[PDB]
């Protein structure tokens, strides 16, 4: 195939970008995206400020503006994020304890009602680890709630929308050796104990120098993979967009039958959060990078 959305369902699976609802305008843009994605996800637009900027009032429009061109243009949404201790409105980070687990629990049900049934996966809680050696819960208001925050939040997508697959999305869990892939792999592990429902884990797969790709991404994927779950590889980028790490990670979601597929964090280096590393696929003016070429000859086999 032609294009990396069609190369991926080739094998059942998807190839997606994050969209920015600003830049719906830009006729570079949103041709390129619409030609190569069959996934979105909105880049800041269903984040908690965004969606509810005033406790209690939902403000829908520019997520419904991603959301509209997806599906105008044959493709798929995850939603991201409903409970996060960054980007949360003025209103939310003053709240703590009880107020806050309400506040939480009331966000969940107000998005999630308003995209039932529309959003195939969504990231219920992102990035609740701490970096480095502990394997602690990151400090925020959420953890400082209670370590059920998260199983809650969980709990509570159930119920707000049963066909959605529920993820938990976090970056730094790539290398099986490094303690947050373990913390994050004991969490999967008990909450499939303790019935907790977790359909899908989100690997960000943002690569550097100082948290480099390794060829045990494979182990990871294959290990939670038999617990029970789905995983995705949910904001690839990689600094420098070598050529050869981007063929290495997209073979290793090809080799793991429950990888449903991959999304890169922004169409030209340009719109990246981290343009400055030129991590993604396209150049500044739409133009294939080498680093393209490697991912659609790896998802087409060859
Ligand atoms: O525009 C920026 C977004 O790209 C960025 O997205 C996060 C990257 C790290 N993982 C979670 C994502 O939501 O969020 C900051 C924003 O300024």
């Amino acid at each position: 195939e032609s294009t990396l959305g069609a190369a991926a369902a080739q094998s059942g699976r998807y190839f997606g970008t994050a969209i920015a609802s600003g830049r719906l305008s830009d006729s570079t843009y949103t041709s390129i995206a619409g030609r190569e994605f069959n996934m979105v996800t909105a880049e800041n637009e269903m984040k908690i400020d965004a969606t509810e900027p005033q406790r209690g009032q939902f403000n829908f429009s520019s997520a419904d503006r991603v959301y509209n061109w997806a599906v105008q243009n044959g493709k798929q949404v995850r939603g991201h994020t409903l409970a996060w201790h960054s980007q949360q409105p003025g209103w939310m980070q003053s709240l703590s304890g009880s107020a806050l687990r309400q506040a939480m629990i009331d966000h969940i049900n107000g998005v999630m009602a308003h995209y039932k049934g529309k959003i195939v996966q969504w990231d219920v809680v992102n990035e609740a680890f701490a970096d480095g050696s502990s394997g602690a819960r990151r400090d925020s208001n959420l953890q400082r709630s209670g370590n059920d925050w998260i199983e809650v939040a969980f709990r509570t997508a159930r119920a707000a929308d049963p066909s959605a697959k529920l993820c938990y999305n976090d970056y730094n869990v790539e290398n099986w050796t490094w303690a947050k892939t373990q913390a994050m792999y004991n969490m999967v592990r008990d909450f499939k104990q303790r019935g907790v429902p977790i359909d899908c884990v989100g690997f960000q797969s943002h690569f550097n120098s100082g948290s480099p790709y390794n060829s045990n991404f494979r182990t990871t994927l294959q290990n939670f993979a038999a617990l029970g779950v789905d995983v995705a590889i949910t904001e690839l980028d990689i600094q420098g967009a070598p050529a050869s790490t981007y063929a290495n990670v997209t073979n290793d979601c090809l080799a793991v039958s429950r990888c449903l597929g991959i999304t890169v964090w922004g169409v030209r280096d340009s719109d990246s959060w981290r343009s400055e590393q030129t991590p993604l696929l396209f150049n500044n003016d739409g133009s294939k990078k080498a680093a393209y070429t490697a991912v659609l000859d790896a998802l087409n086999g060859g």
